[PDB]
């Protein structure tokens, strides 16, 4: 049993079996229109996105990391930011596609 | 030369060199104690720290991710948790090595 941190989403197991529903609650991740949810990893612009997430060694280089314990367990905190490269041809396209993306879950019927 | 967020910090190329020095501020990173700072992905207990970071796709599919757009340019701004397996024979060892690196700096220069 892999954990879920280490789970890569494709067409066959996909984002919500192994990230859970996208939504706004402080445990849910709300990034995924339905294409990028029913597809992961085999979604067309994957490569795009991916381009923006970190390796292990930047993950605990560039964030804030703490220890959380609450009912339901034990947690290790991150967060941080990624510069975009506004001198970068296809910074344009980029925001648009993180954007589309974003909170997509919001407009699903 | 490669973005912040694909460096792997090594004893060549070390996690300040990568990342910048250890503290508190937004985009800072907190992590790492002296020995960690100095070998990165070479310190002997880099392979029980990474188990914790996520794959590109659980990176998407776990974390909140937002876009703040300000003077200094536009920022994809990531926050999560990664939940520790209470039933692993090594949970114990797990949090004392998380915090043994979580803020270290603030003990020396
Ligand atoms: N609802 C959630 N369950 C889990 C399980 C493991 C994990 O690393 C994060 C989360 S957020």
């Amino acid at each position: 049993k892999k954990p879920r941190q280490k789970r890569t989403a494709t067409k066959a197991y996909n984002v919500t079996q192994a990230f859970g529903r996208r939504g706004p609650e402080q445990t849910q991740g709300n990034f995924g229109d339905q294409e990028l949810i029913r597809q992961g990893t085999d979604y067309k612009h994957w490569p795009q996105i991916a381009q923006f997430a970190p390796s292990a060694s930047a993950f605990f280089g560039m964030s804030r990391i703490g220890m959380e314990v609450t009912p339901s367990g034990t947690w290790l905190t991150y967060t941080g930011a990624i510069k975009l490269d506004d001198k970068d041809p296809n910074f344009k396209d980029q925001v648009i596609l993180l954007n589309k993306h974003i909170d997509a879950y919001k407009t699903f019927p």
